[PDB]
């Protein structure tokens, strides 16, 4: 088994969780320890359904710019026995484009789903909420509903979290290592 399949299947085994909130079904990324990341529009409450179990949320942080602009990412701290495999080494220090990325989706309705989104290129500012959102990237792939929170990966790197699309393109909130220090 080659290294991209193995890396992506490992992500699904250890870091990429099927979750539910009042807003619906999402893909969640566990980053390290009890820290995970979700798309801001999942709006997690005081608790969250993770795969088989209701899990208590100890803290939730909606990430913003040095200028107070929305990054569309919510950091959640979970009341869990589990400590996530630390994957912060695979997250670039700065927001990184990529060639031939795979979007990894994990939801009850779309389990263990692999979508080749192609090249991921710099996009910057986006209208989502609609509220201004910064540090977005874009892939020329018609991403569907239900894929929000899906993990943008290429060659051992985890570079984004899927936050929506326009029927023709998909957009991710860029990841950088410092969000998770």
């Amino acid at each position: 088994m080659g290294p991209s399949l193995d890396f992506a299947l490992s992500l699904l085994r250890r870091n990429v969780r099927q979750v539910q909130t009042d807003q619906g079904h999402f893909t969640m990324l566990g980053v390290r320890d009890r820290l995970a990341v979700l798309p801001r529009h999942s709006q997690p409450g005081k608790t969250i359904w993770i795969e088989h179990k209701l899990v208590n949320i100890l803290d939730a942080v909606e990430l913003v710019d040095e200028q107070g602009v929305n990054l569309e990412l919510t950091l959640i701290t979970l009341d869990t026995n589990e400590k996530f495999r630390d994957i912060t080494k695979f997250i670039p220090e700065n927001i990184s484009t990529a060639s031939d990325a795979t979007l990894v989706i994990n939801t009850e309705h779309m389990p263990s789903m692999f979508v080749p989104v192609g090249d991921v290129v710099q996009y910057g500012f986006l209208n989502l909420s609609g509220k201004p959102t910064h540090r977005t990237m874009m892939y020329n792939f018609p991403t569907k509903a239900g894929q929000c929170g899906g993990v943008v990966t290429s060659v051992g790197k985890v570079i984004g979290i899927h936050i929506g699309g326009n029927g023709r393109q998909g957009f991710c909130a860029g990841l950088k290592r410092s969000y998770f220090a």
